[PDB]
């Protein structure tokens, strides 16, 4: 199958052909296909004879075409009446296609040029559900405004959802089709909305009007505020019909008061965005609280007034009232201390789990105030100015497809909340852990402490109030591990990130003791990475019964093994339940044979990538029952054994990318199912005949000369061993040869 890769399955069987470099649709696919995947190509022309009697095709993307305009035949798609789903984005388009099929229920014009939407080009449409007009006007292009001409959409009755964001409209367009439910209009230069303006909606569920008026806050054009910054419009009885909202969207519309009769009629709002506007008075005294009984997420996000930095935060005693709040965002409303009191009508909402106070600069917080939550699970501190525990202004300066305005990536990873209740408190000032740091806090599972400018010898105390914590980050500060009892106190602990503290690991004559890994019984994963670790005190071996998976990467095993009295040759063995090592980024020239074998037994995974290794004993493998994975790109490795089976029967997945190979032995020869051999030294591959699901060969410099027959074989015989990247297997040489496929080859003159 070339050049597109054809996957089968669910139910249907797709063609995967973008990013192929094609200049054309290749008439070459396979028939009977639901749907064809050509993004990312230098097509410029579509035309009838574009799709032949394809007639099977539901789907087609021709987004990103071509990657420097793109030219479409009128009825182009016609010959396709099974045809539902059609993406055309970011192909400059300044019209929309004449003559569509009817048989249309989703169609995308995202990021082009189109500047009338019309009935000519639309109305016909008829079974369309989703409609996509974004990016087309945004100032500029040059573009004025863009123009909808009267009632385009209203012969539409089967449209579910329209967005058009980011095209300058002034007015939301009138004769909309009573069948919607989404209605986007973001950035769209909308000022007022009038009570006519969603007169007939009365199945919407999702309106967004972001970035109408907005507060640009520090951001240049094409951020454009209304004048005197004036928040967006609305009109009293605009929404006065709208009962089936679920989802509101009002970020940044420069907002300063919300009237609480707008949801009167809105009893299932279950998320309000409301980020990035000058609502701190609302927040303090607003009425529109008492009305959404239903609401499940708030987001509230940057509003704070610029340099205003208030003692505490003023939450009016409505919050008490959101009884179905799951989550509350409020990060940068900018203020100094959390007191219990400030909090309390949050404290009685029974489904409040996330309470988001990233970026508020908050220097002190009560934190028994967390305990009187039924079921915070995510407590998120973020950037804030928590010290160690033993003003009046301020200058805080703020600065797709895809949005919502938060972020969307998770808080916490979910590696770390899947534990139990989280503290994020990253980026504070808790450069030392003081006795009384933690006193009050409810049980904590998930804790995180990076970037602290932490320079601390822990003693094994520091966390006695918290000492269920499963999940520890510690990454980025400068911890000093001068003390064997370092965090014994954490009975549970299940993973231990301390990757990049190598502060105190580079200095000479400071001593390090990592003895405290031994003490843990628990003790999954643990990542010491970029430490550059190159010396340990008194101990010399990592030891546990239960470490699973050790990262240490970016250490310097080079000089821990490379030289000494052979102190650290079993530095890894004492790791009994071991069975992933990652050995990555440790400057490894040559790794002692003694050194290896006495690497755990145990392992199944083993990482030596990116150092520069030029020769590895194979027959070490030997003592490797289990290893599954074997990792060894980017080196500088020269040859391969000739005899790779009498030493593994478990290896699978062999990497040797980014290498020196040039000549690949007989054999082999086998439980190896996966083997990358690109970018590597090839300049052609003698026959080596022989259950393989995989082979990588690109960045190769591939001699096409006849000799490239045997292998040309190989793969045309085997079409059951993918070899991603065809396109990018290229000849070397000779000259005529070279930057050619060595499948495009014109074999024949070969004779
Ligand atoms: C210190 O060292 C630790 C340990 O290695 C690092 O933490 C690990 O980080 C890796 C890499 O981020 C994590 O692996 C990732 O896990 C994600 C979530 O997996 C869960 O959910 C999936 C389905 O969503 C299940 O399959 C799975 O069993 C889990 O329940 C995955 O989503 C990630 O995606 C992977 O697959 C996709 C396939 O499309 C690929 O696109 C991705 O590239 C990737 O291959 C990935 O598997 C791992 O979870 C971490 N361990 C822990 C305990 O957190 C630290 O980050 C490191 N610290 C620093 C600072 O580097
Ligand atoms: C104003 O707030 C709005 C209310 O939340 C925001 O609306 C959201 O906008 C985002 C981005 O445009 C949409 O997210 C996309 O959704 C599609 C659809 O995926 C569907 O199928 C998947 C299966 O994979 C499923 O998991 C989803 O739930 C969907 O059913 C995705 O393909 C995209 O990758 C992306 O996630 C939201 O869907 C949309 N919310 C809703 C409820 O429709 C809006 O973006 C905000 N405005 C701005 C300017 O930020
Ligand atoms: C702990 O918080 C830190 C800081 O926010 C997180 O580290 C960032 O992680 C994101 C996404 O993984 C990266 O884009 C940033 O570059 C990281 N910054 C720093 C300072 O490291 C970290 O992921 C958080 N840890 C957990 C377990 O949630
Ligand atoms: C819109 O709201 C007004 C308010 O009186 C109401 O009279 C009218 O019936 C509503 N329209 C629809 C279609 O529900
Ligand atoms: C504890 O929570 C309840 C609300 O559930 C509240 O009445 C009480 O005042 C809180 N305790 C303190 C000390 O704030
Ligand atoms: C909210 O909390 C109540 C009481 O704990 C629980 O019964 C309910 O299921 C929770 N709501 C959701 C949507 O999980
Ligand atoms: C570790 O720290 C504890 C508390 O400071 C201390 O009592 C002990 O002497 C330190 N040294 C060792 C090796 O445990
Ligand atoms: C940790 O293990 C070492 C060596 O077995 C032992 O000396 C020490 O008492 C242990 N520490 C704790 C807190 O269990
Ligand atoms: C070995 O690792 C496995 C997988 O996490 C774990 O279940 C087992 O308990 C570990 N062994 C010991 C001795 O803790």
């Amino acid at each position: 199958s070339y050049p597109c890769d054809e996957k089968k399955q669910n139910d249907s069987v797709i063609a995967e052909c973008s990013n192929r470099r094609l200049q054309e649709v290749p008439q070459t696919v396979g028939k009977y296909v639901t749907e064809l995947d050509l993004s990312d190509n230098f097509i410029t022309h579509i035309t009838n004879e574009s799709f032949q009697g394809l007639q099977n095709l539901t789907k087609i993307n021709l987004n990103h075409n071509p990657n420097v305009g793109l030219n479409i035949t009128d009825g182009a798609f016609l010959n396709l009446k099974n045809l539902r789903e059609l993406l055309l984005e970011d192909n400059q388009l300044p019209q929309i296609p004449s003559g569509l099929p009817e048989s249309l229920t989703e169609l995308s014009l995202i990021q082009n040029n189109i500047y009338n939407i019309t009935k000519e080009g639309i109305s016909r449409l008829i079974n369309l559900k989703n409609l996509y007009l974004a990016w087309n006007c945004y100032f500029n292009k040059v573009c004025e405004k863009t123009n909808i001409e009267d009632g385009v959409f209203e012969t539409l009755t089967n449209l579910e959802l329209l967005s058009l964001s980011f095209n300058s409209l002034s007015h939301v367009p009138p004769k909309l089709p009573s069948s919607l439910r989404k209605l986007f209009l973001s950035n769209t230069q909308i000022k007022y909305i009038s009570e006519e303006d969603f007169k007939g909606l009365i199945n919407l569920t999702l309106l967004d009007l972001s970035g109408n008026c907005p507060r640009c806050f520090n951001a240049p054009f094409p951020c454009v505020p209304c004048d005197g910054g004036a928040s967006i419009n609305i009109d009293r009885f605009a929404f006065q019909n709208l009962t089936q909202l679920r989802y509101l969207n009002l970020s940044s519309t420069s907002l300063r008061k919300i009237n609480a009769a707008w949801f009167k009629n809105m009893p299932h709002l279950k998320v309000l965005d409301l980020e990035f506007n000058y609502l701190v008075g609302e927040i303090a005294s607003g009425a529109f609280l008492t009305m959404l009984p239903r609401l499940e997420i708030l987001d509230l996000s940057f509003n704070y007034i610029k340099g205003s930095y208030p003692q505490h935060i003023n939450i009016s005693r409505n919050f008490s009232k959101l009884l179905s709040l799951r989550a509350l965002h409020l990060r940068g409303y900018v203020f100094q201390e959390l007191r219990e009191d400030d909090f309390q009508p949050l404290m009685q909402l029974p489904n409040l789990s996330t309470i988001n106070l990233g970026i508020n600069f908050i220097k002190q917080i009560d934190f028994k105030l967390f305990q009187n939550f039924s079921n915070l699970e995510i407590i998120y501190l973020s950037e804030n100015r928590i010290s160690p525990l033993v003003n009046s202004s301020s200058f805080q300066r703020h600065i797709p497809h895809s949005n919502f305005y938060h972020f969307t990536r998770p808080l916490i990873k979910p590696q770390c909340a899947a534990y139990g209740k989280a503290l994020d408190l990253s980026l504070n000032s808790i450069f030392f852990i003081g006795p009384n740091q933690f006193e009050n806090l409810p049980d904590i599972a998930c804790l995180n402490l990076s970037a602290n400018s932490n320079a601390q010898v822990l003693s094994g105390t520091e966390f006695s109030a918290i000492p269920h914590v499963k999940y520890l980050d510690l990454t980025n500060n400068r911890l000093d591990f001068d003390n064997a009892s370092a965090l014994t106190e954490l009975s549970d602990l299940e993973v231990l990130d301390l990757s990049y503290n190598s502060h105190y690991f580079r200095i000479a004559g400071v001593t390090h003791h990592l003895e405290f890994i031994q003490n843990f019984t628990n003790l999954k994963v643990l990542n010491l990475s970029h430490n550059n670790i190159y010396t340990l005190t008194d101990k010399y071996n990592l030891e546990s019964k239960s470490l699973v998976e050790l990262v240490f990467s970016g250490n310097r095993l080079d000089i821990l093994w490379n030289d000494d009295d052979n102190r650290y040759i079993s530095i890894f063995k004492g790791l009994k339940n071991l069975t992933r090592l990652d050995l990555s980024l440790n400057r490894l020239k040559h790794i002692p044979n003694e050194a290896f074998l006495n690497l755990p037994a145990s392992l199944t995974e083993l990482h030596i990538n990116d150092n520069m290794l030029k020769f590895f004993n194979w027959t070490l493998l030997q003592q490797f029952p289990r290893l599954e994975l074997l990792d060894l790109r980017g080196n500088k490795l020269l040859f391969l054994t000739d005899s790779l089976s009498d030493f593994t029967s478990s290896l699978r997945t062999l990497l040797l990318s980014h290498n020196r190979i040039s000549h690949l032995p007989s054999g082999f020869l086998s439980s190896l199912k996966h083997l990358d051999l690109s970018s590597n030294l090839l300049k052609t591959i003698n026959k080596s005949a022989l259950k393989l699901s995989m082979l990588e060969l690109h960045g190769n410099p591939f001699e096409c000369t006849c000799d490239i027959g045997d292998f040309r074989r190989w793969m045309d015989e085997h079409l059951n061993v993918k070899i991603p990247r065809l396109v990018d297997v290229i000849c070397a040489s000779p000259g005529d040869q070279r930057g050619k496929s060595i499948v495009s080859l014109e074999l024949t003159t070969c004779v």
